[PDB]
């Protein structure tokens, strides 16, 4: 395979300055032609003159208006376009191609594509190489003249980066329209868009130079109701970036333009972000309460790019983590600002611990700088993102606010307009640490080490209190395991937000302080500590690590009560939860293993569930805090801590726990889900698309948890409270109403009234796919055959897809079935998929990443089904790679 190495960066002998396109859309071709006004850069050495060019046929190439010809001054194989050096001009030159492209056949959903009737781009990491030939990497900049025609009647809008300067008519019922956008750029943030887009509109007035921004948010006709709380998140995006960052936006216009089919949330392309319409579309009453939420963190994190990530750009693909971890820690404190509720932070941090932690365990493990790649795209991964963020998050943290703040303006002043490094950012952090600690010898060289290091550290604390002292020790040791990437862990700078509570009383013993780990270990003494503490660790999540807290289940208890973190207390319960988990599922192993006749159960601590209880009947605790609580850690956090596991033990288990805490709480959960009707329910706002009151978002995702938990029970009459359920206006509410069904005889006949309520609007029916994917169904394989049949059938559309496979693989018994026949569904699917898209069928590869966690039958079927994925003649460079990673050949 090709591999490309960070350490081989070199900057290009040649240098794009203009870029001018004319794309002319047609039935059955898209003709594109482009002029690039080029140069010799400094480091040219008279090479051949090579631009990326993927599936594109050739009409014309030339170099100032003379004729190249194949196999005399060019070849192109598909792929790459080498102009020989002889005919390579040693000063300033214009490059001439023309091609035929084909967007109606283009079922990737990368380069230009037809998504129903719209036609669209999409050009990051890869795309813009197949629409034109260019030297298609991020430190390519230019700025770009864009032309657009089409048929008038099918094509009415037109749109492209920057300021419409023109608009035409042509002969034979087509018209045009040319885009100049004024930024220089990398190709990755090149779009057009031209379809029969309906639109809403808004001016917006910027903060500090009180510049006119429009403000254009576009659909297809159908869904044109749908657009207006995207709307209203751009406009708290633009408010909150000029509010904590000083941030403005830089252009006259904004557009934001949905499309149905697309591979993954939305993009950042300058002036013309373009969403998968999962993300930018709802109504209160065709969406779940869940899509609110998405949109607001989709918008916000693709305007958040209009800096971090447009105009501070990258040097290189392995520096994506600057851009996208940078912009998702700004999109998370942008969320935790706009719902004022803990359960954002608290959801982020179950997404790491989770889905991050199992990557970052497999054979998949990287930095979030990775040192190589094959395909880049294989790269866009949670480490990247999400552990990235966390990275991004704890400069805060050792900063605080103030000192965050001059560093970050530092790195986005200093490389504005220009390509940036991970070390770029570190430099302008390491200033501001400088100055917070006036101390111009502090350094934060270390720091580079959550760059560059693989894999999650595990963080240990051994505590003492010394009575007649009044003094309190906390001895802190990290360690990280060896793997593929470094032989030998070095220790990283951890910091490690603190506070200790006083268990008499419940209360805070010190300011909060954070402690800065930079040793494999440490021991941080506190003196005035007037009783024996409970140490509350890690608060807010403060690093991304394993956290053993070697409290016992009473300390726990008394923090989950007291603390005042929601992390520690929400981590205290999970912890309490884990150590269940883990004792009852080595009960249940050893007695399959023995093949014992009887054996016993260590039952739930009956403290905790008495904890439970309390905060559940505590009108004044938060309704998405004690959601939380009464649910298990999820699976994929769970199989961090077993080896060989053993997925049917694993569901006894969880059985088992909810079982034993049901019994004793059943009648409170009851209780609560009627006492929350009438706030949860109330229709205050549902005519407002502006407006969410995500306290009462959290209310209803309580009731419908404590609803789950209550017709799993088969609670005495619980089928009448179902049946109720499914006639609320809220879908977050009708649809629950169909999974806990489940449970119950009457599932068909919810199955076909949500269905009926669904069918209708394209993203309330993949909703509604999901809910039955998701189904507590013993004959779930017997009914994805009929969504199969259905209602999926040929479709290539990837919301369709991951609606009707993905939440099924998440069913931790019926998924993982002893037969394989699971494992085998899926990769046919993945198969299936690669033929048109790579990009998705990767995406579907998900549920193999812990194969090697696995008790060894299932490793064995899960193995044979990836070696039989590799073995499918032209499976896709994408899906290859990942495979023959995943599966230690790579
Ligand atoms: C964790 C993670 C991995 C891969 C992709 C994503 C995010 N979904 C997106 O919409 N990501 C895009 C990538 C573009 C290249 C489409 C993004 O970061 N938009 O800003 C999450
Ligand atoms: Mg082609
Ligand atoms: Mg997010
Ligand atoms: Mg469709
Ligand atoms: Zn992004």
């Amino acid at each position: 395979p090709k591999i490309h190495y960070r350490k081989d960066y070199k900057p290009s002998g040649f240098i794009i300055n203009n870029v001018t396109l004319n794309i002319n859309i047609h039935d059955n071709e898209t003709i594109v032609r482009s002029v690039l006004d080029m140069d010799i850069s400094k480091h040219n050495v008279g090479e051949d003159l090579v631009f990326d060019g993927v599936g594109l046929k050739i009409n014309e190439i030339s170099i100032n208006n003379k004729k190249l010809v194949e196999g005399e001054e060019y070849t192109y194989d598909n792929e790459f376009l080498t102009i020989f050096s002889k005919f390579v001009p040693k000063s300033k030159f214009a490059f001439s191609s023309e091609v035929i492209i084909h967007p109606e056949t283009n079922y990737a959903l990368t380069g230009l594509y037809k998504s129903k009737n719209i036609i669209v781009s999409q050009c990051e990491a890869t795309g813009f190489r197949r629409i034109t030939f260019f030297i298609d990497r991020p430190d390519m900049m230019a700025k770009y003249d864009v032309t657009v025609t089409a048929d008038k009647e099918k094509y009415p809008v037109l749109l492209s980066n920057g300021d419409k300067v023109n608009e035409f008519e042509i002969p034979g019922g087509r018209h045009g329209a040319r885009f100049n956008d004024p930024h220089l750029k990398p190709c990755y943030l090149f779009a057009v868009v031209a379809g029969d887009l309906k639109h809403l509109s808004a001016t917006y007035i910027t903060k500090y130079t009180k510049k006119k921004v429009e403000l254009y948010v576009f659909s297809e006709e159908k869904y044109v109701s749908k657009l207006q709380w995207a709307l209203e998140c751009l406009k708290k995006s633009m408010a909150f970036d000029e509010d904590y960052f000083g941030l403005e936006y830089d252009l006259s216009r904004l557009n934001l333009v949905a499309v149905s089919d697309f591979n993954v949330g939305a993009m950042e392309n300058k002036g013309l972000n373009i969403f998968n319409a999962n993300s930018l579309l709802a109504s209160k009453k065709n969406s779940i309460d869940f899509s609110y939420a998405r949109i607001l963190t989709v918008v916000g994190h693709e305007y958040f790019h209009n800096y971090t990530g447009n105009r501070v750009t990258l040097r290189d693909w392995f520096q994506l983590t600057l851009k996208e971890g940078l912009t998702v820690h700004r999109e998370n404190l942008f969320s935790e600002e706009m719902t004022k509720t803990v359960t954002t932070r608290l959801s982020h941090v179950d997404l790491l611990r989770s889905v991050q932690f199992l990557e970052d365990s497999s054979p998949l493990s990287h930095p979030i700088r990775p040192e190589s790649y094959v395909s880049m795209e294989n790269f866009y991964t949670t480490t990247v993102y999400d552990k990235g963020s966390e990275v991004m998050r704890m400069y805060l943290t050792i900063l605080g606010e103030e000192y965050y703040k001059k560093g970050f303006d530092i790195y986005i002043k200093k490389n504005d307009g220009n390509t940036a490094t991970c070390e770029d950012f570190n430099y302008a952090m390491e200033q501001a640490y400088k100055m917070k600690k006036a101390d111009n010898s502090a350094n934060l060289n270390q720091y580079l080490l959550w760059f560059s290091q693989s894999g999650t550290p595990h963080v240990s604390f051994k505590y003492n209190y010394d009575a007649e002292k009044k003094q309190y020790s906390i001895h802190v040791n990290q360690y990280t395991k060896p793997d593929e990437n470094q032989k030998e862990k070095k220790p990283l700078f951890i910091p490690i937000s603190v506070g200790l509570i006083n268990p008499e009383n419940g209360k805070e013993m010190i300011s909060q302080t954070t402690l800065e780990l930079t040793k494999e270990s440490d021991t941080f003494v506190f003196n005035n500590i007037a009783v024996k503490p409970i140490p509350s660790l890690f608060r807010g999540f403060s690093a991304p690590v394993y956290i053993e807290d070697n409290l016992t289940d009473e300390e726990r208890i008394l923090l989950l009560k007291y603390d005042s973190d929601a992390f520690v207390r929400y981590n205290s319960c999970t912890n309490i939860y884990m150590k269940q988990i883990l004792m009852n599922y080595n009960e249940f192993l050893k007695a399959k293993n023995e093949k014992l006749e009887s054996f016993n159960l260590t039952p739930v601590n009956a403290q905790f569930i008495d904890a439970i209880k309390y905060l559940l009947e505590d009108p004044h605790a938060d309704a998405g805090f004690k959601s939380y609580i009464v649910s298990l850690p999820q699976d994929r956090y769970i199989i961090n801590f077993v080896s060989n596991l053993d997925t049917d033990v694993l569901a006894d288990t969880k059985e088992y726990i909810y079982k034993q805490i049901g019994d004793k709480l059943n009648d409170v959960y009851y209780k609560m889900f009627k006492s929350l009707e009438a706030k949860a329910d109330d229709l205050t706002y549902f005519n407002d698309e502006s407006h969410v009151d995500f306290d009462q978002m959290n209310m209803r995702t309580l009731r419908n948890t404590l609803l789950s938990l209550l017709s799993k029970a088969q609670y005495p009459n619980i089928l009448n409270e179902i049946i109720e359920h499914s006639k609320s206006p809220y879908p977050s509410n009708w649809l629950t109403s169909l999974s806990v069904s489940a449970y119950f005889d009457k599932y068909f006949e919810l199955y076909d009234k949500t269905y009926k309520l669904s069918k209708d609007d394209e993203l309330l029916l993949q909703e509604w796919l999901k809910t039955v994917s998701r189904s507590d169904r013993k004959d779930i394989y017997e009914i994805l055959k009929k969504l199969e049949n259905e209602v999926l059938k040929d479709s290539k559309n990837p919301n369709d897809i991951r609606a009707v496979y993905l939440p099924f693989t998440n069913n931790l018994r019926r998924f993982h079935d002893i037969s394989g026949k699971g494992y085998k569904l899926i990769a046919e699917v993945i198969t299936k998929t690669d033929k048109f898209n790579p990009m998705v069928a990767t995406q579907l590869c998900e549920p193999f990443k812990l194969w090697n966690k696995l008790d060894t039958k299932r490793q064995e079927l899960m193995l044979n089904e990836m070696n039989t994925m590799l073995q499918e003649p032209n499976i896709s460079n994408n899906l290859k790679e990942y495979l023959l990673r995943l599966t230690n050949k790579l």
